[PDB]
């Protein structure tokens, strides 16, 4: 397989994929590809490798409901979806240098050693000194929370296109009212004493209609060079 | 089903190859560059990546300027290795908080010319209290400070960045997500460089693309069962 072909049917996939209305409620992923699809999330890289983020695979359908009451955007993905997934950041309190999860990340899932992790997580050490100096995540939790949110972006970017890469067709979600979708989440048991916030949605499944042509910036207005 | 199963369980094998494959770079082989043609195919897929309202509000910044490149490293602790050697850099900018509002040019112009969105959805979309600021101030609460804006837009470019890396990493070519700099000076320098458009564009996030002089160590993620959860 040529190396231009590759490329062709890589762009093939970003261009299949789109922000499907509505899935076909007869046709379930298989629990093979489903998984897969978790893969391309696991496998996604993170800031400070801290991997900061769950997913839940909302197939109950009382929650999905509670969920679409409060979803503007959602009308038609969740009920129709044949997986639907939470993505949840980690809160900000779960993130600082001091932090348990910081440091049994670290420590037992990355195995670093002692003396790197104790110039990491030391004060004014490498974590504290980026967090606040460099990127000013100390000025609120949401700048905190903000910031583990845009890593759960990576790995839903990668499960659209590893899904997209196999057929499956899914959907980004952010209509939703961020204050109410909390509460039914919280309520639920699903932020974990505080320890998960929702960050955004994924929605899957196989569509039912073929999309209208995909619309895009020209690749010379977006890019620019400095030679 | 069995030979149909096996072709199956190979194409996925081959996209978690480079899943696999795809690790933080440190630093590249300073002489081999990335083809211009493998190049635009990266590009590519940052251009195709979806956005939140279809606004694509990022810039990419291809930083190939050995001067700039430097200014850039001497302010940022985690380039050391990628920004001298990497086959191309590049910054992926975020639009600006009054670029992104409902009668923002940015806004009217991308969803009325690239979106071809029509007259009656536009209208609704835009209008007072209609879906876009419903959804902006009331649902996700970004009419709060600049910041809070420009943090949804910063998200939107991970998604493009995402993309870019695991595309390159489809066709063999190492990459490093970068955060390690100092915002400030990094904003400073790129503002006096004219790259952010009279505060049209701040600074997101950086990418190192380019080949690897190292193998890595392996891999380490959390287990699937600490990181899923089931609401069934
Ligand atoms: C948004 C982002 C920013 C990062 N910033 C840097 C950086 O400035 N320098 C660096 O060497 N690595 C950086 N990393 C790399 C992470 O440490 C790395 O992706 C993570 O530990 C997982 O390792 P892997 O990517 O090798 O699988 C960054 C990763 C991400 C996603
Ligand atoms: C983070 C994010 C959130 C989104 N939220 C929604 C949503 O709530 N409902 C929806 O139908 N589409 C949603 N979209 C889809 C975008 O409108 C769509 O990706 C964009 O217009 C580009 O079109 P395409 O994905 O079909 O190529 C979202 C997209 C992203 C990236």
């Amino acid at each position: 397989m040529t190396e231009q072909s590759k490329k062709q049917e890589i762009l093939d996939a970003f261009q299949f994929r789109h922000a499907t209305k509505e899935f076909d409620p007869d046709r379930k992923i298989s629990d093979e590809d489903f998984q897969f699809i978790l893969e391309a999330g696991r496998l996604s890289p993170s800031s400070v490798g801290l991997e900061p983020w769950q997913f839940v695979v909302v197939q109950n359908k009382e929650l999905r409901e509670k969920l679409r009451q409060v979803s503007w955007g959602a009308q038609g993905q969740l009920p129709t979806a044949s997986h639907f997934v939470l993505l949840l950041g980690r809160t900000a309190k779960e993130m600082r240098r001091d932090s348990g999860y910081v440091a049994d990340q670290l420590k037992h899932v990355k195995k670093m050693p002692e003396d790197i992790i104790e110039n990491m997580l030391k004060e004014d050490g490498v974590l504290e000194s980026f967090q606040d100096g460099d990127f000013h995540l100390y000025e609120s939790d949401r700048a905190m929370f903000d910031w583990v949110s845009k890593q759960t972006y990576i790995a839903l970017a990668n499960m659209m296109t590893a899904a997209a890469l196999i057929g499956i067709d899914s959907c980004p979600i952010e209509g939703f009212n961020y204050d109410k979708v909390h509460d039914i989440l919280e309520k639920e048991g699903v932020l974990e004493d505080g320890r998960f916030d929702i960050s955004v949605m994924a929605a899957f499944g196989y569509r039912v209609k073929e999309p209208r042509p995909k619309t895009r910036r020209a690749l010379d207005q977006i890019v620019k060079w400095v030679e």
